[PDB]
């Protein structure tokens, strides 16, 4: 059953969509609803609401209803949660937790690595481990994300990370997608070679993108993957992975990244998809290192 729309109180616009908007809202008298809201009595309960325009087209309403159906399955501490929906009248609504530190690319971009806002090496590992645990969960569901990157991760309180999917809706990240007329829009610099050559997207290609997302984290989001290469060179490099003549190239080791952790990234970029580590091993490695450094 629907969330009570009358309890949602507009505060400000968080984002623009092609077909609607994302609003920051307060929930009036939320203890009543407790709908798995995270309620500290007498403290504002803030949620993000994705909202479809009242004049929304049939195509847009269909896509929203499918996004409700997909997101309704996802129940893990490191994945965006649907707290509720309002789908029986317009505008159609989907409600999620407000992640007050924004997307992870913006968050890390505002920090530098601590020198013996700053962030420590073990906390960077903890952020990456949370991402690997959320991806571990999605792999158990045979859910392929297809667009894992730090711009699609959200940051809450106490460095909590949740994986989400903004759906290529943002000017800020337009140069992270390769656009050709009549083709799917493609985040080529995070795509495994078989995705670029074949459209083959699998949990093994989500591991390759996790390798690139881990690179971004250890770069503190200071640089686009392959940022000195054109898009055409990035595509040509996918070709060199297939050709396997030893001319393919890889992201370089970030300044913050020890060689051991770099070798973990390199395994995620194995030419053979079956040589790439599973997310359960990636999580273990990063959490152990998070716990012990
Ligand atoms: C925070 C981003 S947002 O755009 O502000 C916003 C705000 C509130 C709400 Cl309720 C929803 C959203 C946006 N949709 C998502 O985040 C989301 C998360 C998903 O699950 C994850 F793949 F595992 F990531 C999957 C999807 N699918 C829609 C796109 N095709 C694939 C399935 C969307």
């Amino acid at each position: 059953v629907d969330f009570p729309r009358s309890r949602l109180r507009f505060k400000e616009k968080l984002g623009e969509g092609q077909f609607g908007e994302v609003h920051l809202c307060e929930v009036d008298s939320p203890q009543d609803l407790v709908f798995p809201l995270n309620v500290r009595k007498g403290h504002p309960l803030l949620v993000a609401v994705k909202i479809l325009r009242p004049d929304a087209t049939k195509n847009a309403r269909n896509d929203f209803l499918k996004e409700v159906k997909i997101m309704s399955r996802l129940k893990d501490p490191n994945i965006i949660r649907l707290l509720g929906v309002c789908v029986q009248d317009d505008p159609l609504c989907m409600i999620t937790d407000y992640m007050e530190n924004g997307d992870l690319n913006q968050f890390l971009s505002a920090h530098q690595l601590e020198d013996k806002p700053t962030i420590s090496y073990p906390m960077l590992l903890h952020v990456a481990a949370q991402i690997a645990s959320g991806m571990r969960y999605l792999a158990t569901l045979n859910f392929v994300h297809r667009d894992l990157a730090t711009r699609n991760c959200l940051v809450g309180e106490n460095f909590t990370i949740k994986i989400a999917d903004f759906g290529m809706s943002r000017n800020l990240y337009a140069g992270d997608y390769y656009r050709v007329q009549g083709r799917a829009v493609l985040p080529i610099r995070w795509m495994a070679w078989e995705c670029i050559l074949m459209g083959k997207f699998t949990t093994a290609s989500d591991v390759w993108a996790f390798g690139v997302t881990l690179w971004e984290v250890l770069m503190l989001c200071r640089a686009q993957p392959f940022g000195q290469l054109t898009d055409e060179q990035v595509i040509e490099n996918a070709g060199e992975f297939f050709r396997d003549q030893g001319r393919q190239v890889y992201l370089s080791r970030p300044p913050a990244c020890p060689q051991g952790l770099y070798e973990l990234m390199l395994r995620c970029w194995s030419r053979e998809s079956e040589q790439r580590p599973p997310f359960s091993q990636l999580h273990r490695f990063l959490a152990e290192d998070a716990l012990n450094t």
